[PDB]
Order: structure tokens, then sequence, then C-alpha cells
């Protein structure tokens, strides 16, 4: 819109604010895996001269192998390898006010898809393959791996919560690799306490390892309402990952009260517009991709 000024997707301020917004998104999640920033696809800034700025960000993201509940650092979590890749886009409306040292993510939304199995097969026909999380063999691997893990826990026993990842490959026979969350068995409540990796091969041979969540803080404070949705593969560009982020459908613009961020009690209102479309985009957008390793890139 008229007050929405486009910015270059490679600008330091833009990339820093994008990092803040994405770590806020990750903190706001309690399901799935931590997202990683590949680049800023587009960015518009609404400057408001004492209420700071509001950035309308379009982000190209990749799923890592860290579960969000691990709360690990962005630098201990790398994008998944290409045959199990999950990618898409997030839109975020991020508010920053430098003189007052205020950060806030009033709204976001992400749309992700797993990489097309056809493209994977084209580039690596013998690679491991993701499978449905409800696959009987995946559920069996989870069950038996957790059974073994409990067998070697004298006092504490754990129960399955949900399979979060499943994969099939050939290791001198059919093999299934799964990840799943575990909770403490009633003996404390029914909340995820860790994530386990389970495996079956070939009368099956079983392996199991578990990681328990610990506390973890970084340059990002709060992240209200938003959602991450997972759509199916592309059977076969722009609008491959449709994302709606409309706090207001009013071209006039609405006002959002953010007084809780500032020391004074009242009269701190932020102008919000409908999220800007792809036209009037800076020639420096989209920015340069950070992942150039084809071992982690989607086609
Ligand atoms: C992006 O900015 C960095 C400096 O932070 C520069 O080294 C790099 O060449 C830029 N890439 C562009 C403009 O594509
Ligand atoms: C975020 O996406 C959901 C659909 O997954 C949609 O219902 C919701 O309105 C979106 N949020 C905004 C602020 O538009």
């Amino acid at each position: 819109l008229s007050p929405l000024h486009p910015l270059g997707c490679n600008d330091s301020e833009v990339l820093a604010v994008a990092g803040f917004a994405l770590q806020n998104i990750n903190r706001d999640q309690k399901d799935g895996y931590m997202l990683s920033l590949n680049r800023v696809h587009d960015v518009r800034e609404h400057y408001q001269e004492d209420m700071g700025s509001l950035f309308y960000l379009t982000l190209d993201v990749l799923e890592t192998d860290c579960h969000v509940l691990s709360r690990k650092a962005q630098k201990d979590c790398k994008p998944r390898m290409f045959y199990e890749s999950v990618y898409g886009q997030c839109k975020a409306m991020f508010h920053i006010n430098k003189p007052r040292r205020v950060l806030y993510l009033p709204a976001y939304n992400c749309t992700l898809r797993p990489v097309s199995k056809r493209k994977t097969h084209t580039t690596c026909p013998d690679c491991p393959s993701p499978i449905d999380l409800s696959n009987p063999s995946a559920l069996e691997a989870a069950t038996e791996s957790l059974a073994k893990f409990n067998s070697k826990s004298p006092s504490k026993k754990y129960e399955l919560v949900k399979v979060t990842k499943a994969m099939n490959q050939w290791v001198s026979g059919p093999a299934y690799y799964v990840e799943y969350l575990i909770k403490e068995a009633p003996c404390s409540d029914s909340e995820p306490v860790g994530i386990c990796q389970g495996s079956t091969v070939q009368e099956k041979s079983v392996t199991v390892t578990c990681e328990f969540f610990e506390s973890q803080s970084s340059p990002s404070v709060t992240a209200p309402r938003g959602s991450i949705q997972h759509l199916p593969e592309l059977d076969d560009p722009e609008e491959a990952f449709p994302v709606q982020l409309d706090l207001t459908t009013n071209p006039q613009g609405d006002t959002l009260d953010v007084s809780f961020l500032y020391l004074e009690p009242g009269d701190k209102k932020l102008v919000v517009l409908p999220f800007p479309g792809k036209e009037q985009r800076s020639a420096e957008c989209p920015g340069p991709e950070k992942e150039n390793n084809p071992l982690v890139l989607p086609p």
C-alpha cells in the first residue's frame, strides 16, 4: 500500500528482523520441527515515526531435524537432507521500535509441503523414502523401540505420544526409521518429555535412543497467534505455498493496541494494513539463498 515501502531482501536490518521473526515463530510452536531461514522472499516496511516500524515479511524456510520442543539453538539444527526435505514459506508481521528496544510478532502464518517424491526419485532413486506416520510398520517400530527403552529403565517408564517422523529404506532387508515423542507413565503429567529415535531391520532387530527436553533466552521476546499448516506434495514457483495473513481486510488500515510492550499504560497503537501482494516488489527481492549445499536443497 502507499505507506508500505519496499525494502531489499539482502539488507542487514531486514535479515536480522527476519531471524528474530523466525525464532519467535519457532518458540510459539509446540508441534513439529524447528524451521530454518533460507532467504527473505519479500519485505515491506510501514514506518510510524514513534511507534517504530512494522515489517511485512515473506520468508523461504526449510525444516530442520530438531523438534520444536527441544528449543535448541538455531545453530545446532540444520536443514533435513534432500530426500526428506520439508520446505515452504512463512508470512510474518513483525514490529520493532529501536529507541524503545521493543520487539513483537503480532501475527504470522506458514505453509509447508514435503518435497515431491517424484523429484527425489529422479535425483536419488535408491534414497530412503518418507512414509505415512500411521504406517503399520512405523507404528510397530515405535512400539518395539519404546518397549526396549523401557526394558532398560529400572525405575522410570515412558509411554508413546505420537510418531512425528517415519522413513523406509533397505538395510540388508526392510528397515523402518521413526521418531516419536514420549511422556512419563503415570507414576508429572501427560506432557511430552522427550523425543526418541527407533529402528527395525529385517524376528526383527531393534535399536532405540532417546533425548529429553531441557530448558533453553535469545534476542526475541514474544510471538502471538499464528499457524503452521502442512499441505501435500506437488504432483506437477509463486503461490506454491499460499499463505493468508490478514489482520484487517480494510485498505484504510486498522489500529492494534500494543501498550503492554511499552512502559506507559495506554495510547500505544500500531497501524496494521492488509498484507501486501507480490507487485511493487524490490528488484533486490527475493534475496540470496543461504543454503547452497544440494544435499539439503529441494529441487
Ligand atoms: C548481501 O549483502 C552482503 C553483505 O552483508 C554482501 O556480501 C552480499 O554480496 C550481498 N548479496 C547480494 C546483494 O546479492
Ligand atoms: C492464518 O492461516 C489460517 C489458515 O491456516 C487462517 O485461518 C488465518 O486467518 C490466518 N491468519 C491471518 C491473520 O490471516
